[PDB]
RNA sequence: AUUAAGACAUUCGUGAGUGAUUUAUUUCCAUGAAGUGGCGU
């Protein structure tokens, strides 16, 4: 039937997770390249993909090539015909081959014990504050670019009023203690260094393009892992290897674990992320794609969120693999992690609604909240 | 096939130029070539 896996990505170097102003881009290519924290989606898919294919040995070797009809139906059969694109974003079907799901990609921190792994996730950003959202009648109230909706009177649940020099809710990482929740600053996971390069033979460059560039890499520190959860169709398999996730030839290690069968992955990422959950508003687990935010602003009040760019990297089993790839056109604004939806009184179900359309953004572990 | 691939922080560059171990300082101070006669009553 399907079969579902627990894939763990651990570093061997310092990775480089970029893009959106990166390195060759034109227009003041701006040789200084800042690391993502994290690899997009897309990147794992196609990840995926390449070792599916490098498993059955089907891979584009050598200069421009072709491919025969067989194997171009095998290869439909096991990833299929085009690259993750954000114009099926609303489509029902992941589109692709036995890939059927994969969770978004989590932290988890490996403690030197056969004890279970520590899955870490951003802090929401209406952590250590309540906001109360007083609403009978006319008593205060705010136009966000021209929409009524109510003041949002916010508290540090220790009165006070929100101190935004105080704000530092944005810097944090939260995990499950015993019933207190653990914070871990950000620098306290991710390391960065600056590295210098240049090209030794001196030849015709302007700047931003002959040489001097800066790059951002990132180190994971020392516990600390990258791990998703995929489900196959059942008929292809994943060997544990060593792979190539991120810019700059950035190199990890897959351990392979399959998890008992019957397991929708969906539900236990939402097992894992349990504990941040709160009656009046919705976590953003995962970027998410609201096709209008106008539309979603109407329905919440105080959008206590933060955005992230998406761009994609499109290509189809039949592309220059040599070349300067084809990046997506339009350039997708995506919810930041963390994020919080404020609701109205009820109507939480038609957000979720909007918020769930997406199911092919679902299955590719982008729209998932708690 | 993944906002990817490719790229030595490198090429040129003498720790060198100018600059007396020189200036000041009596081998000097004290000091008798001196002392005494002897016998032959």
């Amino acid at each position: 039937m399907n079969r579902h896996y627990l894939i763990t990505l651990t570093p061997m170097d310092w990775f480089f997770f970029g893009g959106e102003r990166t390195l060759d881009d034109g227009k003041s290519a701006d040789y200084i390249s800042h690391s993502n924290k994290f690899p997009q989606q897309s990147a794992l898919l196609g990840m995926i993909r390449y070792q599916l294919l490098k498993q059955h040995n089907l891979l584009s070797q050598f200069p421009y090539t072709e491919n025969k009809p067989t194997e171009k139906e095998i290869m439909k059969t096991l990833i299929g015909e085009q690259s993750f694109r954000m114009t099926e974003r609303k489509a029902k079907s992941l589109g692709l081959g036995v890939i059927k799901q994969i969770s978004p990609l989590m932290l988890i921190e490996c403690k030197d014990d056969t004890s279970s792994r520590s899955i870490y996730f951003p802090l929401p950003l209406d952590d250590g504050y309540k906001v109360s959202f007083n609403e009978t009648s006319n008593e205060d109230k705010v136009f966000y670019n021209g929409i009524e909706c109510p003041i949002p009177n916010v508290y540090p649940a220790s009165r006070k009023f929100f101190d935004h020099k105080t704000y530092n809710n944005y810097l944090f990482w939260c995990t499950q203690g015993n019933n207190q929740i653990k914070k871990l600053l950000s620098d306290e996971i991710w390391i960065s260094k600056m590295q210098i390069g240049i090209t030794k033979h001196v030849e015709e460059g302007e700047d931003n393009d002959k040489s001097f560039y800066k790059q951002e890499f990132l180190q994971l520190k020392k516990s600390f892992i990258y791990a998703f959860y995929i489900t196959l169709s059942g008929e292809s398999e994943l060997s544990s290897d060593i792979i190539q996730l991120g810019g700059q030839r950035s190199v990890f290690r897959m351990e392979v674990e399959s998890i008992e069968e019957n397991s929708d992955i969906q539900e236990k990422y939402q097992t894992a992320a349990q504990f941040l959950t709160q009656s009046d508003r919705l976590l953003i687990l995962s970027p998410t794609y609201v096709d209008n935010l106008k539309e979603l602003s109407a329905l919440c009040n105080f959008m206590w969120s933060d955005s992230i760019v998406f761009r994609n990297i499109q290509t189809t089993n039949a592309s220059n693999f040599y070349g300067k790839p084809i990046k997506s056109s339009s350039k997708y604004h995506f919810l930041k992690p963390g994020s919080v939806l404020y609701f109205k009184q009820g109507k939480r179900k038609e957000v979720e609604k909007l918020l769930m359309d997406y199911t092919y953004l679902r299955l590719s572990g982008y729209n998932i909240y708690i």
